[PDB]
């Protein structure tokens, strides 16, 4: 079986046409005394990458800024920032409520 | 990895489905579908959004405002879940694949179904 | 080609302050006469199980009530009432709309 804990958060972004983005990450590892990693840590990790593009016009951050591109960017940037008994699993980025990218390892 | 795009949609029809030799009694719902195709990100995309979302709305087109007992033997989400994919898959780019369909009858009870 | 229905409840419990808990469990089987299992049946497997947890105090039945530990005693026990020829595939459990727990098998 395998365990994992799910964070959703949201930011607003350009690329020009504004969208909200609804980002859902999910984190895999054992159930270790109750916790796979508990929600704050991963939702601080999460936002704190976020922020960086909330706001923001991503025409001027990413040469491309397709949601499938952003959603890679975040997915690195959120593994680079993990802790050691744990893993990104899934990364899924809707650019409005309608469409979406799905990125599972 | 894999990486895929999904599209969301949604259509009305109304149904019964059999309790046994006999029928429920028939009845309307609003159906959610979601769509999942695979595929490698080339130049940034797997496929384009609205070019997926127009494959699968002119499929629900034909279920959408119908009474399904009046397209299916047997109306249940699985057969029409079952019948969505099929016509999907037949109308998908070479460079793709389904991978999901999720059929919603109402937020409450779904069907997936993955390949 | 893999086959699942998926059933959405709710329940509330108390805990340590309580909260509103989404469920969603999904049964992997075969589509026999056109399902794969009764919708209804499912629906009333798994109502029973959190009928045991409504507004309760989870710390009576938990050591450590965690969502986790939580999801597992859900999967557990629906494993145990399913009919022989599906299988429980995934469970999520979301405390509040935000945080959730994915159990897949
Ligand atoms: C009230 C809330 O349930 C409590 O603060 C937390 C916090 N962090 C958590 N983190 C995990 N992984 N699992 C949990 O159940 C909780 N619960
Ligand atoms: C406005 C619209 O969302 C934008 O032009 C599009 C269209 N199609 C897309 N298709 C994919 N695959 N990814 C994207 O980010 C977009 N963005
Ligand atoms: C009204 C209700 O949705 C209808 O009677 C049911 C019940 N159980 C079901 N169970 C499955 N597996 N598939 C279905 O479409 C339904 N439909």
């Amino acid at each position: 079986m395998k365990s994992r804990i799910i964070v959703r958060t949201s930011f607003d972004a350009a690329h020009v046409h504004g969208h909200t983005f609804f980002l859902e990450v999910a984190i895999e590892g054992e159930i270790k005394n109750g916790y796979v990693m508990d929600f704050l840590e991963l939702r601080k990790i999460v936002e704190e990458i976020t922020k960086e593009l909330d706001h923001r016009n991503l025409n001027n951050i990413f040469e491309n800024p397709t949601t499938e591109n952003i959603a890679l960017w975040i997915g690195e940037r959120i593994r680079d920032k993990l802790p050691p008994y744990v893993k990104l699993k899934r990364v899924v980025l809707w650019e409005g409520k309608d469409n979406g990218v799905e990125l599972e390892w």
